């Protein structure tokens, strides 16, 4: 079983801190979670949603940082 991660908010690409969590390849079907599901960026802030499925896709999304006004 292989896991991919996807970006599910509109034209935001992964950052590198979120394809550090990939999981490693399971041996020849359950997937194996991220070592966490929130990642902070200088931009915001990006969350596991969850897998669907051997090839597991895991979408994250990102949140803004929150502005102040």
């Amino acid at each position: 079983a292989m896991h991919e991660f996807v970006s599910g908010t509109p034209g935001k690409e992964l950052p590198q801190e979120v394809k550090d969590l990939l999981p490693a390849d399971q041996t020849d079907s359950t997937p194996t979670q991220p070592s966490k599901t929130e990642v902070k960026t200088a931009e915001g802030t990006w969350s596991f949603k969850s897998y669907d499925k051997v090839h597991f896709v895991g979408t994250w999304e990102f949140t803004p940082a929150p502005t102040y006004k």
